[PDB]
């Protein structure tokens, strides 16, 4: 509508959802002509000026991703009708051509900074970016030379910024797979992208070929200088494919079996020091400085120092040296796990490395588990959120996995963090992180119990009316998610607003119910429990929503206590009986009453 802050966030978020739906909807079941006819019919209604109507049509018409031949007559004509009081006004199609030229010029040579700027400029129009991606995709496919190293990360990362060509990136990756193979080090890095893909990987439906492609890479490798040949990231992906695929094939099974054995054999032969020395010598390129004795003692410090100094700047003349250093560090770790752990522990104790520098180090070689086990309070906050704006290897999975793994550690940190409340840094960050973390975390069944447990503790923990107001903050954050003294009924209405993200609502309801039930008087519970339940149910007055609310209240109560839930059912049964009792006398409103 017009000038509504609450409405705008929902509508705006709704507008982004609608744009995604338009992209997906158009590809499988949508008509360009039917959509245009509907928009034309809609303007007619808005002959009298309406602030809300004009903006929506322009916004939807602006990025419908219509075919260029079909769109020009229709889109331009539509714009002409709505030209009065329109910022875009005339020549919308020309803007698309200009945007395509800007995208193309930057893409062909350099312009890494320019590409980022182009997205910022083109944030307003989604459609222009989509057209540009196709041109970019064709150029990449045509070049005979195989993409490698940083360019692949940059090429995909840059493309990643434009939302529309999700498929294009996958197609390009497959073609790279179809095409002659790139450098081996890059290939290991490339898989990282596949791992990040997760469920989205399934959409491509090139899995049979992919297995074949993976095997082909195994067949293809010849001139590889890495003795270790670690396949853990790749082995994990193969394991996911076996579990995910749930099928047996001749080509896939033999390749998977062959890949596990080589890694096991290298680890077993890992103890021998001749292989370790030989691998180390090639990277070092000096025969005399074997450093076979106490390699962890000296090399780790060198690896720690050499890597740390140039990684942040990322201006190194040679791409080869950093990779060599990383390989050496990995080899030492593989050679002695205990020694590697000791070295990692030693580095933390020294504390000669900046927290920002440490985060970058964790992304590539350092273990998150070691950082997680022992860390500074300030460091822990830094550890939770990492900045990936600068080009870097994807670290999306480790962070995602830790978050998915537990609810007790994060809650504990927030509680400890919340108490200090000082220096306007860590404390401020912790409050933001906890709110952000809950929203970020998926409402998994296992997660919901943890979420309910934490939410209940938060609600239960507050001993003041003012804090009660603070929860208000959580609902607003949930319904926003952008980077006098009243009593129980308002809270009930707030609980009532909810659509799907019910973990918080359920926790609040459960806490309220528990408090009401525990009035310490047998007589008191009946008087309050019945009234609270009826008001909550009466206020909902609905079908699906009411069912959810009852279930949530019932579910939360049952989860907290099996017996308490049973007690609620008895109270509910008594409440139901009272409603049933009226039935003989009342003879009215059966449909509304029965459904609830």
């Amino acid at each position: 509508f017009q000038l509504a802050k609450n409405f705008s966030a929902q509508k705006r978020v709704v507008s982004y959802m609608m744009p995604s739906l338009y992209r997906l909807l158009n590809i499988l079941i949508t008509y360009g002509i039917i959509k245009v006819p509907t928009y034309i019919r809609k303007l007619i209604s808005s002959g009298l000026l309406y602030l809300q109507d004009s903006n929506d049509k322009f916004v939807h018409v602006q990025l419908l991703i219509n075919l260029k031949i079909s769109p020009l007559m229709k889109s331009q004509y539509n714009m002409v009708l709505r030209n009065v009081m329109e910022y875009d006004v005339k020549f919308y199609e020309i803007f698309n051509f200009d945007q395509l030229v800007e995208i193309t010029e930057q893409i062909k040579m350099r312009i890494l900074s320019n590409d980022i700027t182009n997205l910022q400029l083109s944030k307003t129009p989604l459609s222009i970016k989509i057209m540009v991606a196709e041109w970019y995709l064709s150029h990449l496919c045509s070049g005979i030379l195989s993409s490698v190293n940083r360019t692949v990360l940059l090429k995909i990362f840059k493309i990643f910024c434009i939302d529309l060509e999700v498929f294009h990136h996958f197609f390009k990756w497959i073609e790279f797979i179809v095409y002659h193979q790139l450098l081996s080090d890059i290939e290991s890095l490339e898989a990282l992208m596949d791992i990040l893909l997760c469920y989205q990987k399934l959409f491509s439906q090139f899995i049979n070929d992919h297995i074949l492609f993976t095997k082909t890479f195994i067949f293809i490798y010849k001139k590889v200088l890495k003795e270790k040949d670690v396949p853990a990231y790749n082995v994990t992906s193969f394991m996911p494919f076996w579990k995910f695929f749930m099928k047996n094939f001749p080509f896939v099974l033999k390749v998977d079996n062959d890949l596990r054995i080589e890694l096991q054999s290298v680890y077993n032969d890992e103890k021998l020091k001749t292989e370790k020395l030989k691998n180390d010598k090639s990277e070092v390129l000096k025969v005399y400085s074997m450093i076979n004795n106490s390699n962890q003692a000296v090399g780790q410090t060198w690896n720690f120092p050499e890597v740390f100094q140039v990684n942040i700047r990322f201006l190194l003349h040679n791409s080869e040296i950093i990779d060599t250093n990383t390989s050496k560090q990995f080899q030492k770790a593989r050679n002695n796990v205990m020694l590697l752990i000791a070295t990692n522990l030693k580095e933390y104790n020294k504390f000669m490395s900046i927290f920002l520098k440490r985060k970058d180090f964790t992304n590539k070689n350092l273990i998150q588990l070691i950082s997680l086990k022992l860390l500074t309070f300030e460091v822990t906050q830094n550890v939770l959120g990492l900045e990936y704006i600068i080009r870097l290897l994807p670290i999306n999975l480790e962070n995602n996995d830790g978050s998915y793994g537990l609810f007790l550690k994060y809650h504990k940190e927030q509680f400890i963090k919340s108490n200090f409340e000082k220096i306007l840094l860590t404390c401020y960050e912790l409050e933001k992180k906890y709110h952000g973390n809950e929203c970020e975390i998926n409402y998994y069944e296992i997660l919901l119990k943890i979420l309910i447990t934490y939410g209940s503790s938060p609600k239960l923990l507050a001993t003041s009316t003012k804090i009660i107001m603070l929860l208000l903050n959580d609902s607003v954050e949930n319904s926003s998610n952008i980077l006098v003294d009243e009593i129980d009924h308002v809270e009930y209405y707030v609980m009532m607003d909810f659509a799907n993200l019910w973990v918080f609502q359920a926790f609040t309801c459960f806490c309220i119910k528990k408090i009401m039930e525990n009035n310490e008087p047998a007589m008191a519970m009946e008087d309050l429990k019945n009234f609270i339940f009826q008001i909550i149910e009466i206020t909902n007055s609905n079908d699906l929503c009411s069912q959810i609310f009852d279930q949530l209240k019932d579910m939360q109560t049952i989860e907290m206590i099996t017996q308490i839930v049973e007690k609620d059912f008895c109270t509910s049964c008594l409440q139901n009986n009272n409603q049933k009792i009226d039935d003989n006398y009342i003879v009215v409103v059966i449909e509304i009453i029965t459904s609830l």
